């Protein structure tokens, strides 16, 4: 059973400006995408500290980085606090129309892309390397559940039947075909080593056969 929805027209907006716009320092995505992972892990680890058992789905707090060649995907992997089916609906968790709106501003104001992340709407530069986006998510008030979207304006969400998770977010990144730099292992840890040096969790970026 799967639902199909409309992104709000803002989100819409800022999708179609990211896929679009002509901006050639790509590698962001990477920074936002942790940031993110980084944040989730932060909610659940504050949780914990007044309430142990919210760590039963899963003890350790950490970020994996999957490159798939065969797949041709990116895969960020942390055990945060993850999203429930209303997160995955509500833009991920954002605040992503008010978000939108500063953004789109500060655009014509002089920022630039890679600022995206300081208006709360950073997931949506997965859309600079991906194709389609895959969110595998699991959070302890609710069951497992795939959101996807190829842009073009609509996001489906199902429940998961795939490999149970414990707990947190999955994000599938389905790379453009001339984007598949970011599935060598030297790119990512250069990107990870500008970026994302200080994330106090540990990243570990799997190798391939
Ligand atoms: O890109 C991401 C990474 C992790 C995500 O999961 C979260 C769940 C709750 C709060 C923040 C994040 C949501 C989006």
């Amino acid at each position: 059973e799967v639902e199909t929805f409309a992104f709000q027209a803002e989100i819409a907006q800022l999708m179609s400006l990211i896929i679009n716009t002509f901006y050639s320092n790509k590698e962001i995505f990477l920074r936002e995408l942790i940031s993110n992972s980084s944040d989730a892990l932060d909610k659940i680890r504050y949780e914990s500290l007044t309430d142990p058992s919210k760590l039963d789905s899963g003890k350790e707090l950490h970020i994996n980085l999957i490159p798939n060649k065969q797949d041709r995907t990116l895969t960020i992997v942390d055990t945060g606090i993850g999203m429930t089916k209303a997160d995955l609906i509500n833009n991920l968790g954002t605040i992503a129309k008010s978000g939108t709106k500063a953004f789109m501003e500060a655009l014509q104001a002089g920022a630039d892309i890679s600022m995206i992340g300081q208006f709360g709407v950073g997931f949506y530069s997965a859309y600079l390397v991906a194709e389609k986006v895959t969110v595998i998510t699991k959070h302890n008030d609710d069951e497992q559940y795939a959101w996807e979207s190829s842009a073009g304006g609509s996001f489906t969400v199902r429940t998961d039947t795939g490999e149970p998770m414990g707990r947190g977010t999955k994000v599938i990144l389905h790379l453009k075909e001339d984007q598949t730099e970011y599935l060598e292992e030297r790119r990512i840890k250069e990107i990870v080593k500008k970026h994302s040096q200080f994330i106090g969790y540990p990243i570990t970026l799997f190798v391939e056969k």
